[PDB]
Parts: structure tokens; C-alpha cells; sequence
């Protein structure tokens, strides 16, 4: 009966895009220069080619995880939930801190779609499974759960997280951040999780650190024996300007 999936198909020129991103990343990051980008592509394709794209497992991605092993300075991590573009803008100006997309494997996959099919060795450019409409264990969703659990496990000292203060659930306990990332923060390594709650422009300077879902996050973090801190980012434009030039007279010292 199944004639196609509900989601968009594999990114056009996905193979070229993965290989090119690997070459660019290993140029910019001489600490990953040991990587063989063709081997990385072959491991990536091997995770999902010739497999039914609702049957993918974390073990499928183990060859890729091995080749893309990277040590990230554990006290320099910025996590995010539903506000990736501002998190990226932040690490473009605070260049010693890392989101997952600043790691080799996150950089390879960012904003892409991919899948295969059981019958053949071909990449499916026509359609790929949507996580909700078709199946959760799809090539893209399984990749991100695999790599983000390792990223969260590795974080230490003070960990920061950006949250979207415009959403109905500023912290959604069932989001990928709330499931995979929060519950892989290890208390033996992590002292504090500090949330940066980004105002949208319709929160009227309310203190969103008192929001019910932030109180939920505080309780979950407290139960993992980690300290919780929360800061409102009232003006995300001015915040980035001040990260770039900390002496600009528009700067606050709220963060
Ligand atoms: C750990 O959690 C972060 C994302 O958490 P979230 O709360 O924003 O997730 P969600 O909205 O519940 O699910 C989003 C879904 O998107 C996939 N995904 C993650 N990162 C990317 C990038 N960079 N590009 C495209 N798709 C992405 C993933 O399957 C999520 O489940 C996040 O930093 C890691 Cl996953
Ligand atoms: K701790």
C-alpha cells in the first residue's frame, strides 16, 4: 500500500554536500585533520543505504560515530531547544564555544534530509519518512539522537542552553532537548545548567525565568544533582552586539 513517504526526499546533491562539508570542516579545524573524508562519507551512507528507513538504529551509525570522534572542550558547550539559528549566531561571535553544529558530525548533517530503501542501494530523492506522520526511527531522527546523546554526555562544568521564550512551552519536557539531552547531563561532570530564555518580541519584558515550564526544568535538573540558573535575554540583537564588543556602551552585564 505504501507508495511514498510523507516527508521531503533526500537533499539534492547530499553525497557531494556531506563530502564537501567534511573537507571544509577539517580545513578550518586542524584538530580533526586526521579524518579521511571519503571514509566518513562511506560510513554515513552505510548507516542507511539498503535499509528500510523506519528500521534505523543507533548501531547503524556506530561506524560514522567512530570516524567522527571529536573531543570538544567540555566547559564550552551551548545546547539549544527550538532556537538553533540564534545559538549558531552566538557561536559565530563567541568563537571558543560550540553548539552541536560546530562539531564535525553536526556540521555535516545540519539542515539536511536523507534516506534509502530496503530493496536497493539507491538514495531516495523522492520522499523520506516524517518523524510524526510515518515513523520515529528514520535515518535523520536516529542520527541526531545518537550524536546529541554523546554531545550532552561529554558536557561539563557550566553548560548553557538557549530556549525560545516565545513558544507555549519554553521548555518542552518531551522535546528532543528535554528527553535525550537533559537526561544525559552527568552530575559527576556538570556543576550548573544555565538557561538563556530568548524573548521573541511579545513577552512584554515579563520575567520568563518564572514560567511554569522553566520551574519544571529547574526541578528535573535539581533531581539530577545539577544546579540551575536562568537568565532572560530581552533583546537578542543587542546581546549578540555585546558578545562581539563587550565594551560597547549599549551593553548590560545581566548575562
Ligand atoms: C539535541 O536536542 C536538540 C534539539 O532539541 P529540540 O528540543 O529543538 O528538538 P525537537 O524540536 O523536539 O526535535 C527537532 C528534531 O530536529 C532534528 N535536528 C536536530 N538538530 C538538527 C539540525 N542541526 N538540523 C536538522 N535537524 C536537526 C532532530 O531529529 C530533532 O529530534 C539538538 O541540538 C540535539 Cl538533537
Ligand atoms: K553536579
Amino acid at each position: 500500500w505504501r507508495q511514498q513517504w510523507s516527508g521531503p526526499g533526500t537533499t539534492k546533491r547530499f553525497p557531494e554536500t556531506v563530502l564537501a562539508r567534511c573537507v571544509k570542516y577539517t580545513e578550518i579545524h586542524p584538530e580533526m585533520r586526521h579524518v579521511d573524508c571519503q571514509s566518513v562519507w562511506d560510513a554515513f551512507k552505510g548507516a542507511f543505504i539498503s535499509k528500510h528507513p523506519c528500521d534505523i538504529t543507533e548501531e547503524d551509525y556506530q561506524p560514522l560515530m567512530k570516524l567522527g570522534t571529536q573531543t570538544v572542550p567540555c566547559n564550552k558547550i551551548l545546547l539549544w531547544s527550538r532556537i538553533k539559528d540564534l545559538a549558531h549566531q552566538f557561536t559565530q561571535v563567541q568563537r571558543d564555544m560550540f553548539t552541536l553544529e560546530d562539531t564535525l558530525l553536526g556540521y555535516l548533517a545540519d539542515d539536511l534530509t536523507w534516506c534509502g530503501e530496503f530493496a536497493t542501494s539507491k538514495i531516495n530523492y523522492q520522499s523520506c519518512p516524517d518523524w510524526r506522520k510515518d515513523c520515529s526511527n528514520n535515518p535523520v531522527s536516529v542520527f541526531w539522537k545518537t550524536v546529541s546523546r554523546r554531545f550532552a554526555e561529554a558536557a561539563c562544568d557550566v553548560v548553557h542552553v538557549m530556549l525560545d521564550g516565545s513558544r507555549s512551552k519554553i521548555f518542552d519536557k518531551d522535546s528532543t532537548f528535554g528527553s535525550v539531552e537533559v537526561h544525559n547531563l552527568q552530575p559527576e561532570k556538570v556543576q550548573t545548567l544555565e538557561a538563556w530564555v530568548i524573548h521573541g518580541g511579545r513577552e512584554d519584558s515579563r520575567d520568563l525565568c518564572q514560567d511554569p515550564t522553566i520551574k519544571e526544568l529547574e526541578s528535573i535538573i535539581s533531581k539530577r544533582n545539577i544546579q540551575f540558573s536562568c537568565k532572560n535575554i530581552y533583546r537578542p540583537d543587542k546581546f549578540l552586539q555585546c558578545v562581539k564588543n563587550p565594551e560597547d556602551s549599549s551593553c548590560t552585564s545581566e548575562i
